């Protein structure tokens, strides 16, 4: 009996299980107590695997892929703060949806609480964020493999959203070379080891019935807000709200098309609000919606009901209005809701749209983030994909652009941490293979700055724009105190991030003109390698332009 | 009445009362939802404020800042993935003892689980690894300033060691100009508010009792391990343990000044074991211990009591010996049982200690880490202070070098996390002002490279030495299996540093023999300034050098 | 501005809309910090309400009229260790599905943890047990009405089984006359108030999909075991598989009508284990499996596919066999997954069922509690309902008895607690309104004495027959060690019921033979009261019995 190869076969097990749901990627940060689970994957034709050295980037490279993806993707990381390290992902994946699975080797039971090296309090330390936590007991045969992998089978079967905490304890030795034991604890499980399915299966489907009243509701004057959804979703729900003639606000991330551009500055002038106030239904599909004039309007609005459909569990509603909550593949649920043809009923907001879009044209100009956001569909790569970061990009692009329908955007929305966007961006290149375009500030570039390590490894071209306005410029848009703005809140670093380029071996352009960043753009394009494209603005312009324009717009 | 008023009302009995505890860092972290702390905290006289943008390198400054000057030190961090970051220094200082009190913005109970932008389940959400955790009820008037600031009196009051979870929801709106609301609530603490005392003062003392045989312990044949302790606590163990007689084994973080050093070395050889044998009693001052050879001698070690003392609670002996575990200060601990002049009892282990030293004297010339580990007591800055990173740092310091005796050295050894080292030396060089020497690895510069940011700000001079041997070549020491060891151990990033420093615009430096490393040493310390000094080494020759030096000390 | 009439105002939001997710039965235990709850519960007129002094039997009585009901049941309580006697009642909820809604009155947090009287911590004290938990924040207006109704809708609209634990914090006063205060904000919801819909709709249905290669696996050799279910489920259940032509294995609990009874024992022959071996697919239907010798064969059986179906989620396999884990209601998925009309396949089962039973009639004579189990179905009330209490009742009948198709049985099989037999009890009967037999042993019922109380109010009558075999005689029937069974096991209480029965004014009957046992039920159906009916019986008749029954049925 080999404590060594014992720890192996019950780590194979797990592994093992985890292909059957299908896990394919696994992301791997180096250490000694996970030695079983590492060679257990490494040995594992099944998997694709990633490895980086900050286990807080490597949750957002997992996050990333499983975001491209939609499958369930695996993390293995060793005992201590290094598990510590996978809240902020396991926090975005379960508000948003992504499947991390987290195998988080742990110290046995007799070395918790007594001072050994690297032990901490691993069990329940990410509270009530994963769906689904197991806690692992000391590995021995006189457990069945049978009920591990059936313990395995019962999370990730039953996993409709979210995170896995799987704690995995192991004793020492962990090194030595594999004997037999272990064997004929695993034959136990027979032919399973050649089958392509589960041991147990539970796979109950979570989703709403049917509207059965939908038929009377979609006659109403109804409007159509569309947030987070996938592109082909975005496509169907603009044909949808199209033959149902009723307003679409769409958001960055609906990838509508957006046919009523600029909703955050047109949703402030009172003609469109008062217009909108003669809605009787409100069916927002998605939600993490991003413009502040869109978030007042909802909140403000007295709907007879308010639909969200969404796929993910909960209350999305913040202003929780009078309705209906709708769990749902939002594909699938428009097919259940069909539109009939009907006389669209808005006739003030479309030109009011028209006229916003038309208020932002005149002020494509400047070289300016503001008239980045503006121009940013001018750059998207064909067959790409878009990543938009935190704080102003994500706002001016919403605000200001019109992305074209059914192009791919994705987006760290859930809680719109600065904390992981480099290497989400990363894994979300990976998972899908195209060409990237992805945007970030200066803070958010900075916080994640190590994650240039993986952006050395992407299989097409990523450009990652970094918008350096010197700080946290959303904090010259919210109404923060002069006297502590600078210090407290801005927080300029005073930066440039050729040498961070030069560092990992990627290629750099600052360009100073339009015909230079688009000089830089054609360049990058050209091969399988990451290009840091730095635009250096003016600290304040953006902010005050998207201002200056909400004001025009508010006056027409 | 104003609710924005009302917040920095609330919030300035927080942070004011926080400095009736000792209290005078405070770390921020830019955010929206804490602008109540934020500007509360900014307005005080009382407080020293560090700014950060990544949380994480937030708490580790924190960290580094209470691991000095043993106060008290708060951080004060905006709602969202933002609290999940600091979780890394918050358990490492749940382990070693730092008392670090997290404020954490919320949204208000209204905007949690609906679907609100930037919002988390927060309470709880560290799980037990705070020592109190205080979840604050939505701001009013209704309840009493008394009790809120009586609430924060027990928590640091009666907080004996560990971290501080104080979880504060704010409601919209944040910002606004300052009016009377709130201020009559306020006053009704009366001169509170001119005082230097808590509202309530609940400081109880944890301490073990003076142990009544003692007298009788003292005469047996007893060893001395010292672990982690103060400078001054290292030197009255030194000369408390040569006064009893009993052989001192110290440990890289005890500042005894190792007179038996090389300990990792000659506790490999049998003659030092069988002589170890006849020990009756092992007094264990401090914890963490290091070295792998003691660490196997103490879990293989049958004395009839083993007594570990320390400051922090809770049971600190991984190999669970009969005997007793003292809580109290070293020092005290040692005048309350003082040593008497006895006749040493050990012959052969202080021969076996020489002859280990001199195994590595011999050893001292090539240009290598086992070497720059053996030397590192001929470049500390005078007056100065010693961080150690983890991994091969430590190890290598702790077996081949003879650390000054009362020489500050501080680490992050509470879990040996490799996440946050760069900006817990930023703390620990800010706290003391002293000059400051820190040398990490590779992939701890890589893991917290944007820490390099803070480091542009030091109050005297920070050495930082990066030894990049390509990887985490710990897995060459372990046995870990050669096929996997590159790809899913090692994970060798090919890089060098000289770029980051030019980003931050620190001097770099890339020694390439002695006399270049000390041209750079002498140039570093003669400004306020941090200077990067990366040492290129082949991967292996470490791990290998200290493999043979621990064959050849086991013949001898 | 009325604290005592807004607390009032708050709590009738949340009793109001309990009204809308089925809540019609409200048990209401006495106290003073539940005086919000209680007068808006007093004031609905939608509820039926319960009162009990002890809040353990308190939470059984809601328990049975949930079992029953098949609706959401509330429960009021007040502050402090009140709230800590639900859980044994939350427990069982949480095994087998009863939708209770703990609203559990709570001092304001301003008197949590200060010495105040009668206040503890109350938010999570029922850890993982709920299946959701709502910590509510102290009442106030500043918070809208409808977040509060949105939130118990999210809570009761998402509930597929298992408790709710509803924490209502309430600051004094809470006595004083009804004022305005608060009634605006009531006013907020509008219509709502007179609407019989939740505020929001929020009702995703979790259901397994239909078993796309059902159509083999029905032409196999399967068996069919069936356990807890609904007396419809129960007759649906028995004609399937017939039609299939398998065995149909039926616990006391599913109304089957048991066509192959004394399972538990003929189970036990060789010749049915080495049949049964011949199975290749096993559908188990209902869970919490009742008899030894049927959870040692489920445990020891291989074939190719086990699956489970019902409607509570989860892992129910306990020997964690390969197959499949089947959410759905019972009847929906029968009709899911049809029968095809094949011959049976088994040839030695269907004789030795009837042989078993044979011999279980050939002891029939015998007044003592085998024989009374073997019997039972001479006393059940017609158009009525049997409440089987725990420990050797159950497994008596079960092994025993043939109960007939569809005559419905409740238990509390989830955890098998002795401690809320009597006050489940009462609630089944006040649920359905049914003449009503109970059983139970006499531990069991000292353990729920006083409840007693809530027996002198039933709707129809009720018999309690209390089997006292002086002790928990099940520990005569598990192999104790002889020398310390009788004080540490069996614990003789040495008492009658007789007193007990004229403390709370119900008729009692100490029969001495069947003729008396016979007269005595004659008696007790006259009238809607509680009749006891105490049958003392030899202390280990029953277990002996039972296995020399065993014995001579593994003979045949
Ligand atoms: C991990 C973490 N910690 C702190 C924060 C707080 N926080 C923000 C949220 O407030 C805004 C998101 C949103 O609400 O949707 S934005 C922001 C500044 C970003 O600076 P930048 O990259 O230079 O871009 P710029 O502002 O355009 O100039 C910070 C520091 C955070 N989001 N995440
Ligand atoms: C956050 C976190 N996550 C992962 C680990 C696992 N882990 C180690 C533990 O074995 C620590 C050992 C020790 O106890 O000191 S060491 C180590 C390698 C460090 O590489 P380096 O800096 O280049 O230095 P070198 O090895 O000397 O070459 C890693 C990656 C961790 N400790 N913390
Ligand atoms: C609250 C709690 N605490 C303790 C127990 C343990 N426990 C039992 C479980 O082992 C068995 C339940 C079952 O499986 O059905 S049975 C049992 C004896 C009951 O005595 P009885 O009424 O006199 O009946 P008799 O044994 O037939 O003579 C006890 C004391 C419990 N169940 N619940
Ligand atoms: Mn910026
Ligand atoms: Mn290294
Ligand atoms: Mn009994």
């Amino acid at each position: 009996m080999s404590v060594s190869a014992f720890n192996r076969r019950w780590a194979a097990v797990i592994l093992e299980a985890l292909t059957r749901h299908g896990v394919r990627h696994i992301c791997i940060a180096p250490g000694s107590r996970s030695t079983p689970l590492t060679l257990a994957a490494a040995e594992n034709s099944a998997f694709i695997h990633h490895t980086h050295f900050d286990e807080r980037g490597l949750g957002h490279l997992a996050l990333g892929l499983a975001k491209v993806s939609k499958q369930p993707v695996a993390v293995i990381v060793t005992s201590g703060t290094a598990v510590a390290n996978l809240y902020p992902a396991l926090i975005e994946a379960g508000l948003t949806g992504e499947k991390l699975i987290l195998l988080t080797a742990d110290r046995p039971p007799e070395l918790i609480d007594c001072g050994a090296n690297q032990a901490i309090r691993q069990p329940g330390m990410f509270a009530s964020h994963p769906t689904h936590s197991i806690s692992l007991p000391r590995p021995t045969q006189d457990i069945p493999a049978r009920w591990l992998v059936s313990t395995i089978d019962h999370a990730l079967g039953t996993l409709h959203a979210g995170g896995v905490h799987i704690n995995c304890p192991f004793a020492e030795p962990l090194y030595g070379e594999m004997d037999d034991t272990g064997l004929s604890w695993q034959q136990r499980l027979g032919d399973w080891w050649q089958d392509d399915k589960p041991w147990l299966r539970e796979a109950p489907r979570l989703e709403s019935e049917k509207q059965r009243d939908w038929f009377f509701w979609r006659q109403k004057r109804g409007v159509v807000v569309a947030g987070r959804m996938s592109a082909e979703e975005g496509k169907k729900v603009a044909l949808w709200a199209q033959t149902l003639g009723w307003p679409l606000i769409g958001d960055v991330l609906s990838q509508t098309g957006q046919p009523l551009p600029c909703a955050d500055l047109w949703l402030g002038n009172a003609k469109a609000t008062s217009e909108l106030q003669q809605a009787q239904i409100v069916v927002q599909l998605g939600s993490s919606l991003t413009g502040k004039r869109l978030l007042q309007w909802q909140a403000s609005c007295e709907p007879e009901e308010y639909w969200i459909v969404d796929d993910i569990e909960g209350r999305l509603d913040p202003a929780h209005h009078r309705g209906r909550r709708l769990i749902a593949n939002i594909a699938d649920w428009l097919e259940l809701h069909p539109a009939e043809k009907r006389q669209p009923w808005c006739v003030e907001i479309p030109r009011l749209a028209e006229q916003a879009m038309q208020a932002v044209i005149a002020r494509r100009d400047a070289f300016g983030e503001a008239q980045l956001a503006h121009r940013i569909c001018d750059y998207l790569p064909e067959q790409g994909q878009l990543f938009v970061g935190n704080s102003l990009v994500v706002r001016l692009i919403d605000a200001l652009s019109q992305l074209p329908a059914g192009y791919p955007v994705y987006s760290n929305k859930g809680a719109s941490g600065i904390d992981g966007l480099l290497s989400t961006a990363a894994g979300v290149q990976r998972a899908s293979g195209k060409p990237t375009l992805a945007i970030v500030g200066d803070l958010s570039a900075l916080y994640d700055l190590n994650a240039l390590a993986l952006l050395r490894q992407v299989s097409a071209p990523l450009v990652l724009i970094v918008v350096n306005n010197n700080g946290g410029q959303i904090f010259s848009l919210l109404p923060t105190p002069q006297s502590e703005r600078e210090r407290f809140y801005l927080m300029p670093q005073n930066v440039h991030f050729e040498h961070a380029a030069a560092m990992f071996e990627l290629k750099y352009h600052r360009p100073q003109n339009w015909q230079e960043l688009e000089t830089a753009f054609a360049d990058a394009w050209r091969t399988p390698t990451t290009t840091v494209i730095e635009m250096v603005v003016n600290d304040t312009d953006g902010a005050q332009t998207l201002q200056q324009l909400l004001a025009q717009v508010s006056h027409l």
